[PDB]
């Protein structure tokens, strides 16, 4: 059918979303992982600059989201989350994106209390000796330029695949005409070699690198380097026996090497708390693996397996000789290890196909998590009270979900209850300056976070009308909260009890053969029960309305995004990235797009985002750090009007 641009994604089962990330996207041509998530209702993004935003699902931040690439975990190194996991993903280079909302799966690792996000590349399917190529070129406002290449060749016995991209933009302008610090540049190059010695076997080795740079608005430093190195090995054996339908094994290794500074993408400000050249380098090395068997028999499906992960964080900093004005770069000093995390898990998921219109699913996992504090001193320099200390815990999680198809209509209803326990992450233990009151530090005292949540919803797969809704109510014991105090700003991590609820809904209607309309709504709500106040950093109610006309080889679409004010805030509280401070204003933004299929191999598309050049910001956008030339507590503005044009090739 006619090519179109993606402005919203509907829910396959409202709990599980499956998309093709190679599609043109018209709430702007993405750029990183978080931007692609923005077209799925329930997601919001903390804007940091022009790219590398931090994704938020149902008001939940950070490690509450389990974000995998080809089944592996890429962990960032920046202590202020300049490089969230999505910042390393170029999802045009992926084949499939799956989102599972809520604590409703145990198959993909521990602690995914908010949801699980799986970016995936499918194995090639060559018969006789063949090759294929997909590529794309995009150009747009403010020096935006992206190129993507995905090429593979092989036969029945194996294949070689190469994927790469290079993308960049200059600083954009907001709707008042002001330049925002926001320039960025990214590239990736990855290869996969698959060996398929028979129809029931697959072995695949993957290897890749990337790098990038980005200005950060409202921070004292920019990211001058975001190096990534990746290695993976995957095994899949199908139809091992009549009941043993699949055995999977994989190991992955991911390395991030991040540099931030105040002199390569900006000039040091003499009037700020960083008046001299300064650089910090940090790295993160992650090794992990997973083994899973899938059993199928009678009316039952069982998945069982184990997984393991180790990750290590190191840092080193520059020095500046006051008296002599001599600058010594960070790479002239040795790495200082500060943290090592481990996890080992066992998991199982049992599905009962209780007749054709009823399904019951239950999952369980038990995790042993541990961490060791390797900080020998703290920063003059001071003794670290918990030097070399270790702590560990054993955390069970699980869920049950009931799904029911109605007899007289194409309607599915579901209701599920899940319990997830999450060991605190690097940022919760090592980034805050203080722990809870009376603690020696955060490392010693912050407790695991325990979420119990009811998920429910329905979908209607009619002729002209597809509609879906998914709601949730939950409690969080020991929710990990950051509190901010104004030497510079400093943070304290605490555990609080919280209550959450919300939902997403959407519908799409084929009015005629050519006309189609769709809408979605997303709401999140949170309360801090320990202190009887709102939870911070909760995104406001948001609606989207799309209209598309398609005829033959062409299509045109338009889109309204309408966002309510957020008046539920908790001033000077937030997460390791950002804090609440001001209530946010409502806004509406309008966009246009079109597509033209030129041949079977060549497709063109184009768009205008924010047609009326609205001057606005989003509630979650990063509030400026105190102590610099920019205004503190002001959130990063969104881009003004921008144009873009894209050509897609397929051979
Ligand atoms: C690797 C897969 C193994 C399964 C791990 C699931 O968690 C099991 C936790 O129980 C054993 C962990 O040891 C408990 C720690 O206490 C030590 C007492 O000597
Ligand atoms: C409410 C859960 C229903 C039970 C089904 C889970 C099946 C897993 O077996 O395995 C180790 C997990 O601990
Ligand atoms: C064959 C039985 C499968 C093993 C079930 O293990 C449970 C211990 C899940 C709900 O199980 C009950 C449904 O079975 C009823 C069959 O009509
Ligand atoms: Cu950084």
């Amino acid at each position: 059918l006619a090519p179109s641009v993606v402005t919203g994604v509907a829910q396959s089962s409202p709990l599980t979303i499956v998309t093709n990330p190679k599609e043109p996207r018209q709430p702007v041509p993405a750029s990183d992982g978080a931007d692609y998530l923005k077209t799925i209702p329930g997601f919001a993004v903390i804007r940091n600059g022009g790219s590398n935003g931090d994704p938020v699902l149902r008001g939940m931040f950070g490690s509450r989201l389990n974000i995998l690439t080809n089944g592996g975990m890429m962990l960032g190194a920046c202590p202020n989350r300049m490089d969230a996991p999505t910042s390393y993903i170029s999802p045009e280079t992926y084949d499939k994106l799956t989102v599972i909302k809520g604590p409703q799966t145990v198959l993909w690792g521990p602690g995914a209390s908010a949801g699980t996000i799986l970016f995936e590349r499918e194995p090639e399917r060559f018969g006789e000796l063949g090759s294929r190529v997909n590529a794309s070129l995009l150009a747009g406002s403010n020096g935006r330029f992206d190129k993507v290449l995905d090429a593979a060749a092989g036969n029945r016995l194996g294949y070689l695949r190469f994927t790469g991209n290079h993308a960049q933009s200059d600083d954009y302008e907001d709707g008042a005409g002001n330049t925002v610090p926001s320039r960025w540049k990214k590239w990736n190059g990855d290869v996969a070699v698959g060996w398929t010695p028979d129809e029931d076997t697959l072995i695949e080795l993957t290897a890749g690198k990337g790098d990038g740079e980005a200005r950060y608005a409202g921070r004292g430093m920019d990211g001058s380097q975001f190096k990534r190195e990746s290695l993976g090995l995957r095994f899949v054996k199908s139809n091992v026996s009549d009941v043993l339908e699949k055995v999977e094994a994989q190991v992955y290794y991911n390395y991030a090497d991040h540099i931030m500074d105040n002199f390569r993408l900006r000039t040091p400000d003499p009037s700020s708390m960083m008046p001299m050249p300064m650089a910090s380098q940090v790295d993160r090395r992650t090794l992990g693996g997973r083994l899973a068997a899938t059993w199928r028999w009678d009316d039952f499906k069982l998945v069982t397996g184990v997984d393991a992960m180790r990750n290590e964080h190191r840092a080193r900093g520059s020095k500046y000789d006051m008296m002599t004005d001599y600058y010594t770069d960070a790479d002239q000093f040795p790495w200082s290890k500060d943290a090592v995390f481990h996890n080992y898990g066992a998991f199982g998921e049992l599905t009962w196909f209780a007749a054709e219109r009823d399904r019951l699913i239950g999952g369980l996992r038990l995790d042993r998590a541990s961490v060791k504090d390797y900080r020998q001193t703290l920063k003059h320099a001071m003794a670290n009270p918990t030097a070399n200390d270790t702590r560990a815990d054993t955390l069970p999680s699980g869920f049950v979900r009931y799904e029911h198809d109605l007899a007289d209509s194409p309607t599915t209803l579901y209701a599920g209850l899940g319990h997830a326990e999450r060991f605190p992450d690097y940022w919760e233990l090592f980034s805050p300056k203080r722990g809870p009151n009376g603690s020696v530090n955060a490392f010693d005292k912050i407790k695991p976070e325990k979420t119990t949540q009811l998920d429910f919803g329905l979908q209607y797969n009619g002729d002209k009308l597809q509609a879906w809704a998914s709601g949730y109510v939950g409690v969080v014991q020991d929710f990990i909260l950051f509190s901010y105090r104004e030497m510079g700003s400093s943070t304290q991590a605490t555990n609080v009890d919280a209550r959450i609820m919300g939902g997403e809904l959407g519908a799409s209607y084929q009015l005629t053969g050519n006309w189609k309309t769709d809408a979605s709504l997303a709401y999140a709500w949170g309360k801090n029960s320990s202190d009887d106040r709102a939870l911070p950093q909760i995104p406001p109610l948001e609606a989207r309305f799309g209209l598309t006309y398609e005829e033959g080889d062409w299509s045109a679409g338009s889109l309204w995004r309408v966002v309510a004010p957020q008046n539920r805030i908790a001033r000077d509280q937030g997460n390791v990235v950002g804090k609440d401070f001001d209530k946010s204003a409502g806004f509406g933004v309008f966009s246009l797009n079109g597509a033209y299929r030129v041949t079977r191999n060549v497709k063109l598309s184009a768009g205008v985002d924010n047609l009326f050049d609205k001057d606005y910001t989003e509630h979650l956008n990063k509030a400026g750090d105190a102590g610099f030339g920019f205004s503190a507590n002001e959130t990063v503005p969104e881009p003004g009007r921008t144009f873009w044009t894209k050509v897609d090739f397929s051979f």
